[PDB]
C-alpha cells in the first residue's frame, strides 16, 4: 500500500499549492490524490481562449464546466428563489481543479472583509503575505488593449464618485475611506498610472480601474498559456509523468485519476484514505500524520459526511454505518457570488458606434473584461454592516464585456441578439451575496456528482398576521438579495447616464440606453428610489404597504416585474465556498473539530466569501495550511523573487 | 464471496420481474444487485399521493425524482434545441427502480408499434402475453370519479372523429383502422362501457376513453397502495429482510445498496461483477452463467462502457483500461417522449365554471388524469410512416388534468396562476418523438449520476445555398419535432372548439379559450394550416419560400413565435429508452453483441419507444428475458390467475 505522512485529497487551487510547498519545506512523504489528471498538452486548457470554446468539437460544443470529463457536475436542488431552476455548477476535475477550467480573473478580495468578517488570526494583516505569495507564483498580466469605452466609463464613475464624496453621505457605492478627498477612480490621461484592486495593503477597497489581472503568462514565442495552480505547482520540473516528485520534491507523490471515497478512522484519528483507480480497483493509502481535505466547497463536506463526520441522525438515516464525530454544521453555510446581467444599446451613426465599441474583443490578457470596479453599498441598501460608515465594504464587482451576456432564452425573449454590434454587457456581481445553503450526501456508498445541494436565492417574502411594524425587519432580511440586485441595476443605470455625458466630452457622437432589463422599468425604479427613499423596498410586499394609489400600485408592479430579471437574466457564479468554514466545521488552525488529525484547507474553510473572485482566497488558505502543518511560517517567509519555475513539458 | 449463475444489475421495472420469475422457474442461483434499497415502510413511496409531495418535509420540498436519496440524477448536456437548457431526468433508485417513484400510468403501447417498428420475433403477437402478464401482476385500477368535463371532451372528440371518418381522408389523428365505421370514442351514456387502451389484441390503436389504468391497489381498509415492480416481485412473501429468497424462491439473493461498477471478463466471457457497499467496501460477485444488465436507459450503457464494451477510440481517450468489444453503437439511439403543455381558460358565471371543472382532483386511482386518448398523426404531418394509411400508428397521448401544468417561470410570464380555478391543462404528448441522442461516460473510475447525455430536441434548420427543393427533405427531418408539436397544439385547439359545442349540448353555460400558448397564435396557426395545407411547415424557413406578402410574413412570424412554446412550455418525459437496443447493442435474444453471456433486458433494449408510458414495455422485456434465459416459454405459459401475492410487511 501507498503510505504517506500528509495525505491530501483534491489537487485544486488549494491542494496543488499545499502539496508542492509541504514537499519543498519538509522531509515528509506527501501524497496528493486527485480524481482527474494533468492537461499539460490539452489546448482546451493550455490556451486561455480554450475556455471560450476555441477547441470545442462543433457537434459537442460544451464548455469545460459543462463537460464531465473536465469537471464534477454539481446539479443543485430546485431553487425556490428562481422558479425551481436547477443550475449545474462545476468543480474542475484534474491537476489544478477549478483553476484548470476557470476564467482566470485573479482577485485577492480586499482588506475589509478579512478584517471584519474573518476571525482573529485570519485578519487581513495575517493573510496579506500569503495572498502576495499566491499572486507572485502566478504573476498575472493586465489587459494588453486599451478601449475608449473603458476611459468613457471611468470618467463617468469619476463624476458620480465626486457627487457622492461632495454630498457627505456616509455610505454609497463609489466611496472609499482610505483615499481621502479624491475619487478612487483611475485617470484617463495619456500616462495614467493603473489602480490595482489587489494592492498589497488593501487601500483600494472601493476602486475603479481599466484592468483586472488574468492568470496567464506570455511565452517567448508571444503565445499565452493558462497559468493556474496545476501547471504552476505540479509541472514536470517538480513532478514527473508518473507522479513521482523530483529532486528536492522527491517526497511528493501525485496519484492521478484517484477518486477518493472516504477517510478511515481509529477512534477520532484518521489512519487511512480509500480511493478507486480508473480500473475500478480500490486502494488504501496509509496515513502516518494527517489527512487534508481540499476537494472544493461541494465535495469536501461530502467526504467528511461519508466518513462519519456530520449530522449523525441524518447520516444514520441514509445508512452511513461508521460514525466518528457528530457535527451538524458540516456542509452548511454554503455561499456564492451572483451575477445579474445588463445590456446596453449604443445609438448613433454606425461608424461612430463602431469606433466607440472598438478594442473590446476577448483575448488571453483580459478574458473579455474591459474594466471596471469593485464597488461599495448603494446608499439605499438597508442591509449594510453596523460599521459600514467607518470602514469601506466591497459589495459589487463591476464588469464590462463585449457582447450580450444574457442566457439564450433571454436573448430570444428580449430580442437582443449576440450578433448585434451595437450592444454590450455590464454586470454588477453581488459579492456579499446574502443567500446561504447547505450540502448533504444523498447516499452512503460512493462520491457522487450530485449530493443534495440546497441554495435558494431570490425568494419572496410571505406576509404573516403579525403587525406590519414587526414584519418589516423580517422582510428586510428575506428580500436582501432582491434589494441588492435591483440596486446593482441602478448603479449601472447611473453609470450609463454619466457615460452619456463623458462619451460626448471625449468626442463620441453616441448615446447609450440600458435595454436589459427593460429601459422603462429601470427608469421607473430610479424614480421610485428618489420618491420613496430608504423604505422603497417595502413595495416588494404591497399587501403590507397599504398604498392603494395609482402611483403606489405602479411602483409595486415595477418591482414585481423587475424581480424576474435577477432570477433568470443572470448567472450563478462558480465561486461556491464556506461549506466547512472556520468556526463551524474546522478551527482557526483548519483542524476538523472532533478529529485528531484531519484538516480542511480549501475554499470550504473560508469564513466569509472574499470581495471578488475566489481562486486567490482558495490558494491562500492552502498556503497558510503549509505553515500551520509544519509549525513555522516557512511559506510566509519565502522571498517573493523565489517562485515556481514553469515547465510546459 | 457471493457466487451466482445469473447476476442481474438493477432492481427496476425489468430487473425485479426478471429476478423473481428466474428464481421461481429454475433451480439456479439468481443474484440481484440494486444500488438502492426497499421503501416498503416509506409513505413517500407506498402512498401513491406521496408522488405529489404529500409527505415532503416543508423545508426540503422536493419530489422523489429530484431527490438523490431516491434517484439517480441524470443531468443532460445543453439542449441546442431548447436554449441550452439542461433537464435533469431521474432513474428511481431502490426496489422497483423508476416504478418506485413514477406516476403509475400503466400503458402497454399498442399493437402497431411492435408490428411495424420492432423486428421479427418482437412483433405484437410475440409480446402480447408478456404484456398481459405484466398487467395482471400489477392489476391496475380505473379512475374512481366521473367528471363531466371528461364526458364533454369525449363527445367533442366523437364529433371530430366522425368528420375525419366522413371525409374519407386516409390519415388523421382520430382515425382507427380496426373499428370500422364508428368513432373509436368511449360513449357518455349512463351505463357506458369503458374503452380499454390496453386491450389484449391491440384493436384500440387510436382510441378516446374516460380513464387510464393506474398501478395502485386498494387495501381491505380502503386505503390505496402503490403497486409497482418493487413490492410486487420483491416483497416479504418472496424475499426476507436479509435479502434471501423464501421457499420456492430460495435460489434468489437480493443485495441492497450495492452500487455496481463494472463487469469483469475473461476474453469475451463475463466471469464477475464488482460493486461497492454502503461502507465503501468493494465486493466481487462470481458469475457462473450470465450477467443481465437492467440499470435503465441512462446507466446500462455506462456499465457496459466502463466494462470495455463500446467505442474503443472514445473509451481509451478517457482512460478505460480493459477493452473487451468494439461497438460504437453502445449508448446511442437514446429516445424519449415529450410533453408540450397547453392551458385553457373556462369562461362563464363562477358557479357554472366551477360545476364544469368539478371532480378533477388527483387521487390514487387516477393520479390526476381525467382522460383522454391515444391519438394518431395529424393529417398535415409530413413525416408519417410509409404505410400509415393502411395501419393505424399512435402519435400522441392526450392527457387532461386539473391545474396549470406549465413550469413556474412560464406561469409568471403568461400570467396564468396555479391558483386560478377557471384553468385546466391539456397535453398532447409526442410518443413518436423524433429526436435521437446518446450517452457516454466522462470518466472511467466509478458509476456517476452524470455521464455525457446528449439529447437535442427542437433544433433549428439553417438554410444553405442549394436549391429549395433539394433542401426541403432535409428541413422536413430537422423540423420534425417542431412540426409535430405545433400540430399537437392544433389537435387540442380543434378539440376545444368542438368542446364549446358539446359543453352547451351537455347543459353547461360556459365557453372555453386556449390561453397557453397565446390564443392569437394558435388561431393564426389553425388558419395557416387551412390556407397552406401540406406545405405549411415550409414557413419555418421563410427565406426558402420566397413569399414576400404580408400574409406570408405574418405566418412565418407566427411559426417563429410558436416555436418557443414546445421548447420551454413543456416537460421532457422520464421515458428514456433504446440506448442499447435490439439490433444495435444486443441481438433479438437480448445478448450483448460480442459477448458470450451478457444480456441487456431493460428499456435500453427497446427497439422503438412504445406508444405511451414505458413501464409496461420495460417489464415486458424483462419478462421475455426470463424465457429467453431459461430456454422455454415458462413465463409466457403461466396462467393469468396465478399472480404474485402482495405483502406490505
Ligand atoms: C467555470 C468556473 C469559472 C471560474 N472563474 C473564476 C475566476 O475567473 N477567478 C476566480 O478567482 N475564480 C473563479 N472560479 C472559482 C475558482 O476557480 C475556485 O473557487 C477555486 O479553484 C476553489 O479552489 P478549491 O481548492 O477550494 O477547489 P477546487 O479548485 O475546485 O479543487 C477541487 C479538487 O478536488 C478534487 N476532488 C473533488 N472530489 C474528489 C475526490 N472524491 N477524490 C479526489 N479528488 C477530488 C477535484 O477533482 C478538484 O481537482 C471559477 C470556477 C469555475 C468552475
Ligand atoms: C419521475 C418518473 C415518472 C415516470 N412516470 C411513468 C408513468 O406514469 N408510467 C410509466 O409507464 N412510466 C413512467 N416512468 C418511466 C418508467 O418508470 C421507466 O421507463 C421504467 O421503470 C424503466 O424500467 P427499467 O427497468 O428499464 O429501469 P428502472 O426502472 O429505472 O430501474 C433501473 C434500476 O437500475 C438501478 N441501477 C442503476 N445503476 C446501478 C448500479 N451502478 N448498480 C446497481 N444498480 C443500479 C437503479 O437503481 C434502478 O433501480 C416514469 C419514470 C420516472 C423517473
Amino acid at each position: 500500500n501507498l503510505t504517506g505522512d500528509i495525505v491530501i485529497i483534491g489537487a485544486g487551487a488549494a491542494g496543488s499549492l499545499l502539496a508542492h510547498y509541504l514537499a519543498r519545506f519538509s522531509n515528509m512523504k506527501i501524497i496528493l490524490l486527485e480524481a482527474g489528471h494533468s492537461h499539460f498538452n490539452d489546448p482546451v486548457v493550455t490556451d486561455p481562449m480554450g475556455f471560450f470554446g476555441k477547441y470545442n468539437p462543433p457537434n459537442e460544443n460544451i464548455s469545460m464546466s459543462q463537460n464531465p470529463s473536465y469537471s464534477w457536475q454539481g446539479a443543485q436542488e430546485p431553487n425556490t428563489g428562481a422558479y425551481g431552476n436547477r443550475p449545474i455548477i462545476a468543480h474542475g476535475m484534474g491537476f489544478g481543479g477549478s483553476t484548470m477550467i476557470n476564467r482566470l480573473n485573479l482577485v485577492v478580495g480586499g482588506r475589509t472583509v478579512f478584517d471584519n468578517d474573518w476571525p482573529v488570526g485570519w485578519k487581513y494583516d495575517d493573510v496579506k503575505n500569503y495572498f502576495r505569495r499566491v499572486l507572485v507564483d502566478i504573476n498575472p498580466v493586465r489587459d494588453n488593449t486599451k478601449a475608449s469605452i473603458t476611459s468613457v466609463a471611468l470618467d463617468a464613475l469619476r463624476i458620480i464618485a465626486e457627487q457622492q464624496i461632495a454630498s457627505g453621505e456616509p455610505v454609497d457605492f463609489l466611496l472609499n475611506k482610505a483615499t481621502g478627498n479624491v475619487p478612487n477612480v483611475e485617470k484617463t490621461t495619456p500616462d495614467a498610472v493603473p489602480l490595482n484592486l489587489n494592492d498589497y495593503e488593501g487601500v483600494n477597497s472601493v476602486v475603479a480601474f481599466s484592468s483586472f489581472y488574468m492568470g496567464v503568462n506570455q511565452l517567448s514565442d508571444g503565445n499565452y498559456i493558462r497559468k493556474y495552480a496545476g501547471n504552476t505547482y505540479l509541472n514536470r520540473n517538480y513532478v514527473d509523468e508518473n507522479g513521482r516528485g523530483i529532486g528536492k520534491f522527491s517526497g511528493l507523490r501525485v496519484v492521478s485519476d484517484a477518486v477518493v471515497d472516504r477517510i478511515i478512522f481509529k477512534g477520532n484519528r484518521a489512519v487511512g484514505v480509500n480511493y478507486i483507480d480508473r480500473e475500478g480497483i480500490m486502494h488504501y493509502v496509509k496515513v502516518n500524520k494527517e489527512v487534508v481535505v481540499t476537494s472544493g466547497a461541494f465535495y469536501t463536506p461530502t467526504i467528511l459526511q461519508r466518513s462519519g463526520i456530520g449530522d449523525f441522525t441524518y447520516l444514520s438515516s441514509i445508512g452511513v454505518k461508521n460514525l466518528v464525530y457528530n457535527n451538524p454544521l458540516v456542509g452548511t453555510g454554503l455561499k456564492n457570488h451572483y451575477s445579474p446581467v445588463t445590456i446596453t444599446r449604443v445609438h448613433g451613426e454606425p461608424s461612430e458606434v463602431s469606433r466607440f465599441l472598438s478594442n473590446m474583443a476577448a483575448n488571453p490578457t483580459n478574458m473579455g473584461f474591459k474594466g471596471l470596479a469593485e464597488l461599495g453599498f448603494h446608499r439605499l441598501d438597508p442591509n449594510k454592516p453596523a460599521n459600514a460608515n467607518t470602514v469601506t465594504y466591497r459589495k459589487y464587482q463591476l464588469m464590462m464585456t463585449a457582447g450580450v451576456g444574457i442566457p439564450a432564452e433571454q436573448q430570444y425573449l428580449s430580442g437582443l441578439s449576440p450578433s448585434s454590434n451595437n450592444l454590450f454587457t455590464l454586470i454588477a456581481d453581488d459579492i456579499r451575496f446574502a443567500p446561504e445553503g447547505y450540502i448533504k450526501i444523498g447516499t452512503p456508498n460512493i462520491p457522487r456528482d450530485v449530493p443534495k445541494i440546497f441554495f435558494n436565492t431570490f425568494v419572496t417574502y410571505t406576509p404573516t398576521s403579525a403587525p406590519a411594524d414587526q414584519q418589516w425587519p423580517i422582510a428586510q432580511k428575506t428580500l436582501a438579495p432582491l434589494i441588492s440586485a435591483l440596486l446593482g441595476y441602478d448603479i449601472i443605470y447611473q453609470t450609463l447616464m454619466s457615460m452619456n455625458q463623458t462619451a460626448r466630452d471625449s468626442g463620441f457622437q453616441v448615446s447609450l440606453e440600458m435595454v436589459y432589463p427593460l429601459n422603462d422599468l429601470i427608469y421607473k425604479l430610479h424614480n421610485g428610489l428618489a420618491t420613496y427613499g430608504a423604505n422603497w423596498w417595502h413595495y416588494f410586499v404591497p399587501t403590507l404597504v397599504g398604498d392603494d394609489t395609482p402611483a403606489g400600485r405602479e411602483f409595486a408592479d415595477t418591482l414585481s416585474k423587475l424581480s424576474y430579471y435577477p432570477r433568470v437574466g443572470a448567472h450563478l457564479d462558480s465561486h461556491q465556498g464556506c461549506s466547512c468554514s472556520i468556526g463551524r466545521t474546522v478551527d482557526s488552525n483548519l483542524k476538523v473539530i472532533g478529529t485528531q488529525n484531519v484538516r480542511v484547507a480549501d475554499l470550504s474553510a473560508a469564513a466569509f466569501p472574499p470581495g471578488g473572485n475566489t481562486w486567490a482566497t482558495a490558494s491562500m488558505i492552502g498556503a497558510r495550511a503549509v505553515d500551520l502543518i509544519l509549525g513555522f511560517p516557512y511559506l510566509r517567509d519565502l522571498p517573493v523573487n523565489d517562485v515556481p519555475i514553469l515547465n510546459v513539458n
